[PDB]
């Protein structure tokens, strides 16, 4: 079970501070992007590092202004946020910061080191986990106020799921 | 034990990263500060923010270059790291790059939140655990060959702490 640890990781980590200052960098930069953040969980565990590649309609736009902050002896620790557009029949349908989960690279990591003790197989299952563990948290977040949506899929479009949870908002 | 998987997610999504391009930014900066990055691991999980309210003897005096990367659809996300001067009676006695082991907040925090399952006095055998876990990667790393030094420690002078690895190099 070691997504449980990654996903109160994810949490402690990245959601409880960088959520509760969204809202105000995303307002700077529109002084339009959607007022959540996106975070994508495949559970296959793959995670490309170019989003734009994973989907030709998910094309990057621009960033966020950086929130810095001092972190474990690191003066001005960066987090920066990547706001992508997303295409449907060569028409802007939205625009949002979007990014995966982090944290499953590392399962998928963990599979492929032989010393981690961590099976090939049990990717499926421990994403599964990591998602489930990160939504029990963030309903019951106070940092989260509308201010995310978890994008859970398997895939047996990319931008069509993206889309789908974007017209809902 | 959340602590394996914190130690695991500490090396696959930093070290290994920052670690092979780490003498290059030093080398770039000194054109003396010390060749290894030096992490400190505090057993009682007490991690600061700012290194220098630890210690007055530690004292920060510049950033290392920036790192950047694409990751999990981040464009240019950022890794930076701090160079501190450490005191001795009044005298500089070193300067190296030097900061605490994030992770271990994370097992701070997760003792004191009630949904995370985490006993508040599991803390320092977590801590020896993650430890542990992280000298065993290290040992066996390939993107480690002198490039970084753990220091943990219980505490019962900081920065007399970090002088004392420092000697020996
Ligand atoms: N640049 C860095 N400087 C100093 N230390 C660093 C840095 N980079 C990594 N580390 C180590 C390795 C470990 C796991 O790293 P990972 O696999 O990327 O998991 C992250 C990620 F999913 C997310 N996340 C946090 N910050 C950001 C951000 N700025 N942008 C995007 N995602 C972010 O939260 C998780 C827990 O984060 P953590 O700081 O508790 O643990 C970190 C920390 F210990």
């Amino acid at each position: 079970n070691v997504a449980h640890g990654l996903a109160w990781s994810y949490y402690i980590g990245y959601l409880r501070l960088i959520l509760p200052e969204l809202q105000a960098r995303i307002r700077t930069y529109n002084q339009a992007v959607s007022q959540r953040l996106y975070i994508l969980l495949p559970l296959d565990c793959g995670v490309p590092d170019n989003l734009s590649m994973a989907d030709p309609n998910i094309r990057f736009l621009d960033k966020l202004p950086q929130q810095t902050g001092d972190r474990a002896g690191i003066k001005d620790r960066v987090y920066s946020n990547s706001i992508y557009e997303l295409l449907e029949n060569g028409q802007r349908a939205g625009t949002c910061v979007l990014e995966y989960a982090t944290p499953l690279q590392t399962l998928f990591a963990m599979s492929q080191y032989s010393q981690a003790g961590f099976s090939r197989e049990d990717r499926l299952e421990q994403a599964k986990l990591f998602c489930r563990t990160l939504e029990d948290i963030l309903a019951d977040a106070p940092e989260s106020q509308n201010n995310c949506r978890l994008i859970a899929y398997q895939e047996p479009s990319l931008s069509q799921e993206v889309l789908r949870h974007l017209r809902q908002e």
